[PDB]
């Protein structure tokens, strides 16, 4: 009846830039709830998938490991007005050319990156294509709410900065974004958005800082420029996929 | 080779609160794009589904009609630097017991509404269940970015305000939201979010509650729905979006 | 057992400036609560004295009637997650040489007013010595927090404006406060407090408007002129003082 | 007759967290006033009970001693335009398993705390049930004015933080409030009030610092979690309530 | 012993722009004090001279009459804690080429106006030289505190605007100040001073409003310009005459 | 014809708090002007008396010496557009019981100080009575424009602070101003005036009271001077200045 | 002859709408006088003064673009001692009485924006169409005042395309207007700060500064209005020497 | 020959302090390339580019006032498709190694301020003194940026008298500096707003913009510093047409 942890988090030793999944299952009546703690506070960046299988709760915390940490599982169910709690912890610790060129095979940048181009994948991460995919989402999480004028420029800028094209040659090396590209987005298309964000290692690796970028006039061949942003007259409020699917199901029930 | 419209949108004469779909089909080389115009401006609220096959683009615009309007589809392709365009317009017109009670059978409010309560469906809308579902989405879109403290209160406030519980009286009449419930969300949990929204519409008036028009919980605690208990969840500060979670799941399954 | 009202409020037909008590008793399991509604909203000004005995709650709302109103008592208890509510309403209505001089016998102005002077009791009120005692308390509620340098000035100003002195002469006539007096407290000693309050028929009877006062220089016989303790910064509440006392006696 | 002190304050050597009363009586024509000085400045926290009989003023300063101090009583009267002052000083000094569980028997927390639970009484204080009753009153003085939506949240927060519940087990140990609880009242219900107060050894013992609290999600068995009246807008002061009462009995 | 008015204010009928003196004497033990009221409020512009002659107080209110008014005398002495008050009132009421050219014979503008020039004296006032002298003081009272950079420009501007020179010719007519002169003082030398004053018939007649003045470029001969303001390195705090006389008396007592 | 200095200023070696007079005499055609310079800048505090007779200008600069300084007189006349100038400099140097009690025999504080009380005269000044008289003037000059509410309080505060009453103890020691007196003037009667002054000096430190350094009236009501009663006078809103009152008196006497 | 005297007075003219006129004033005196031009009693709102001073004689020419009637005055002034001497002479400009033609742009202000292979619409409502619209571009620049380096290329394109509009295809001379979104992008992005300064009414403003709400939308018909061009950036010197100094240096070398 | 190629490269020079130098770059390509000038890796801080494009060839000349060593780079670029082609060529400017003389002012920027009968001090610390100080005046104007009509005459006088200082009487060429009160009047009155914008360090700033605290006082000795002159106001047109348009109109007529 009381909360009890069956499968507990297993400590893991992983390499920098590895995606790891921690597991924790608990049982009890009522079915307990699982909370994941990271070094005393809530997890800073991750995803939790939960499945209530009758009386057992399955909780999976997925992480992108760049620093070591102690992750703790907290299972709790309430009895009358008295909570019951079980705990189990795991320790994630880090072990130990510059990259390779490949076609982008992800989803977040499919509309911005050309399919005939080769981008640079940083082998400092054990899972490069997945790590840099997450960096693009991380930046969008930092920019937060995005105005219609800002989204195409921000999508292009972040995609071109994290999935940079490869220079001509046999040694893999990325084409940076030009300083003017960066300041165009920062000071024009996304001026308000950047301001709020100016009010973290993931931030440093994903959000571009314009001062560290070359100027397009020093050598226009040696950096990437503001792409042509195709303007679309899409509806101001475009109904979410959730509502569109809901409508279609109601039509299918005649 | 130039852009041409095969199936033009057709004029509609519907009742208040009806969902319609406008169709526009075009051809050309290259395949044209189709852009929808609402009274000379972009569609305020709608959904566009598009499909291209063998130099033919089929575009469908879904709308929730509450005012008349002139809708035009613009088919445009480009040869060199010169554009080629064809237009076709359609006119949507409006034509012409207060409601009924039923169980909620939607998704947007599934985590808030009891799976047994009877909510009020406003039959001033031709499509009450779908109309009120869209209203919750409409409200969420006005609030825009929400704090982790605000999202539970807003989800509760909007769902209870749009899908109001039916009073136990024999006549279908909704139980309103209490003023203290609305003021708690607007002034405490969602203080910043409400300010940004007010800084910046019939859809807004029907979807976002105005607390001044609400009754007080103390006048009769049985005649208004109060702030439900909200559970803190201690989720990650940045929860990876669904798009990424699928991507990572699929790629880890490839191996 | 759902909430039930036993004694309902009765309607009253009082005269201007009367003190009236409305009664409402209720019972239930659990014992219900009693809320009072005035003309749809909360009670603007009053006192609620409540008692519970043998599963009966006895609520009494005391008011100062200057305007007619509709009062309602709301009896409410809960059974699990469902409230149960009983309502009962009552209407207070108004019915039907300007005063008299006497010694001040109240409490709120015991320090400012003199123990050997005659104040003006406005017989437009049915209960003059209350009404004016309440009016002083009403003004203090308008000023809210007061600074240590503002309190002695506000106490004097309010007590002299509401308990005005009687003019020498057979006809009872109040001696008002001078405009300079009022302007001094409003623009100097209580300037902050006055500003926050400038940000109600009770308000305009209790708080002076300097603009509608005579000037000391017009005739300094016809109005009253402006007349420190180093107390503890946090002076303990009398509740704790009595709590301390009752327990040392044991 | 110039002001003369009769009984002077005596020095005291008390233990940490004791309640002490200092006495000072004076006489003169006119009857002098008695002011109290603490370490050169005004008394930070205390209660002064004064009485005058047969041209003798009996002043009593009650304090809660947590730190040593130098107290002085200033007896003052006036003869025309010249003040006359007598002084007398006294020094309070400090001298020389962590508590016990018991039922709450005070007044300030009679609503928030349960009548059938055990709270932790910190025996670091010589007078535990006072000290913590005073500490709650001390926090209310820090928040000053509270909004109607902030008051019920502050009452709960203060009463649960100062009268913490005892953990199950033989060793008496207090159950603290969760950080989320504290953060909720500070950032939502009492956010304004908290901001004006963020603009003292007594302060840090009476008012919670959310940063130094456990999290509910770490273990929701190890801390206390967050647990409306539509009263009159201006609820008459008890002083006027009693003034009204005493006179209707006559 | 009580306050009593011996000589009372005498009502007068006067012409526009006349200086009048109202009298009021009172006696009593203690010697009373006199207060002058003008239409219920304190006198807006005037001067009071008082002389305590043993047990009689003499009070003289001097006024510049442009509008009718009711002036009231209030004599009051205190007995214990009870004031005694006597009152007496008077009513000032108004009766009924454009001017003449003369040398300035006043004091307030002696350092600004040339002694060989002829200024315009507006005969709409019964006492022109005295009225326009008062207008200069009135303006200084409106400008209030004056910075060292502002005083020479303000002194010149007000003096040149109220004591304007006479145009060449046989019909008396004044030379206005140029708009540029006015805006120079208003927006440069006295910018802060003017701002405070922007936060009354006497004001309108004495303070220049720059928009109603001609421009010096329309005809440089037809208006008066910013005079050369001689700069002096006088001490920042120049001791008042009161202190200088005090020092000298102490030297004379050896 | 060019500017020449006949009697140059002479160097002085005085004690702290001494009043001195520097002399400078010049001649020329035209008669030169004489300008006084204090350490390369304008004299901070002083009084200049000048006299011209038969192409000779006699200028005297009165000072209250508290610091050493280099004083220079500049004699300048103008021929055409070219200036002609002669300079002469003098060096004032500083050289080397706390006070005494006496009756006030000044003017600046005559309406505030009792005509029988004994005030404290600080003998750190070579010229105590004149020094403290100048200090009141110095303070008034810092306050600048004063409201009709402020002038009585300021007059009282400064006079009581500069000419403090002597304590009845046998040793001359001044009775200070209470903190409550100073805070009342600075924060109530003269609130605006004090703010403008603080926005913008040894003379300032000796003349304008700082309330934080003052004792409290409640520590011992006999050891500090409290806010005296100030009488409202209901004078005209604009009282004609003395210059005008004389002018009008004289001209009305001409007739 | 010592005091200011006008030798050549300005002469009254009757011109058609949108005509460039030049008024003349010659004055003499010892010292040589100054000549101030006054337009309806204020300063000339828009114009150009070229004056040459030769010893005792000043010749002042005032160029104007005439769209409204006006009275213009020459004020000749010299000073002897502290007294001024002034001579005046007035002259009245009054107004008499297919929408245009297509031609290649041949001006200076838009040469970096307008294509050589394009024909622009010249509004024959003006007597001197090419010179009038050239001035309209300059007039808009003056309303815009201080332009940032990022605003300058966008504002140059916007004003040039709006005042020298490309001729619509067909045989009837008609202008192609700039699109709303073109205008809005310059006003709300590239020149956001410059546009807010200007917003805080003159006929020259209305003719020169576009109002974006009265413009057609590119999404209505992309062929029917001018879209935002591809702006070219330049790494010009932070302080680029003024032309007057370039010429001064040329003479010395 | 299609891609950008530099025909004439910039050449390194060794000049003396305060020398005017002109760097040359000629490039060819189809389409004709652009030429960007880079100074120590940033934009040229102060200079002037004159470029002429003739079909397939661009000739760019960059004028500079040399006071510090620097490396200057020519960047020739054209575009074929969506790909750029870039040619670079660098050149290094390095520096070699009575305080002045008196002469009549003969420049353009101060001709309305400086008297014909005055001799000004030319600082021979510069190789080209008259041209250097002329540029210093322009450089100060650029620091001052937007000047009001009331500030302009005062700022013109102040900078001109400060950079072209009158020669002190005697046989040794020495400058007469402007007085503190002159400077303070412009900074605290006429140009009060312009001066606060500038206050929110470069060697060109220090040489061109006066600092009033390092100036002598007119009350010390009125003969020893330049006092504030009598400023002359002008009723110029509110919008005075730019010189480029005046010249454009001249050609058409
Ligand atoms: C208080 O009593 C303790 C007892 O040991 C003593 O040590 C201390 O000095 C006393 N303090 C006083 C008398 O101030």
């Amino acid at each position: 009846v009381f909360a009890r942890i069956l499968r507990a988090p297993e400590s893991h030793n992983v390499t920098f830039g590895s995606f790891v999944t921690l597991h924790c299952t608990a049982t009890g009546i009522p079915v307990p709830t699982i909370t994941w703690i990271e070094n005393g506070n809530a997890v800073s960046s991750g995803s939790i998938q939960e499945s209530v299988k009758d009386r057992v709760i399955d909780s999976r915390l997925q992480l992108f490991i760049t620093k070591p940490g102690l992750y703790t599982c907290i299972a709790t169910n309430k009895h009358g007005e008295k909570f019951s709690t079980a705990k189990a912890a795991a320790t994630i610790s880090i072990a130990e050319n510059k990259g390779y060129c490949a076609q982008y095979r992800g989803e977040v940048c499919n509309a911005v990156l050309a399919k005939d181009a080769l981008v640079f994948l940083n082998t400092s991460y054990a899972d490069p294509e997945e790590a840099q995919e997450l960096l693009v989402h991380t930046a969008w999480n930092e920019l937060k709410v995005v105005s219609p004028v800002c989204r195409p420029a921000a999508e292009a800028l972040l995609c071109n900065h994290i999935f940079q094209e490869c220079s001509p040659g046999v040694v893999p090396t990325p084409i940076p974004i030009c300083r003017e590209y960066c300041l165009a987005v920062k000071e024009l298309f996304c001026a308000k958005e950047w301001l709020v964000m100016e009010e973290s290692e993931m931030h440093l690796l994903s959000v571009p800082e314009c001062s560290k970028l070359p100027s397009m006039h020093w050598d226009p061949t040696a950096c990437a420029r503001l792409p042509h942003l195709e303007s679309r007259y899409l509806p101001e409020f475009s109904w979410p996929e959730s509502f569109v699917l809901f409508l279609r199901q109601r039509q299918r029930q005649l």
